[PDB]
């Protein structure tokens, strides 16, 4: 493990750990629940 | 080890190790004694 550090460097090991799991994603397919405070947001808040 | 390994593969870690040592060097200056011998052999050896 000594020589493979040797060779590759510190950098290269150290952020090459994986990140990536399945149990984190979000998913957002609500439009209709965004669309409704959208336009109490501009209809209260209508000036120009 | 095991996840440096894992990225990489089998074969880099192994075909990486190291090979050239300062103590396995040979040089060859001399023509003076090669130049002899080559002649010899001519000389004997003349058929064309």
């Amino acid at each position: 493990i000594d020589l493979v550090t040797a060779e590759l460097g510190s950098d290269w090991p150290r952020l090459v750990a994986p990140t990536f799991d399945a149990r984190k994603a979000v998913v957002f397919d609500d439009r209709w629940a965004s669309a409704r405070e959208d336009l109490v947001k501009l209809w209260l808040a209508e000036e120009x």
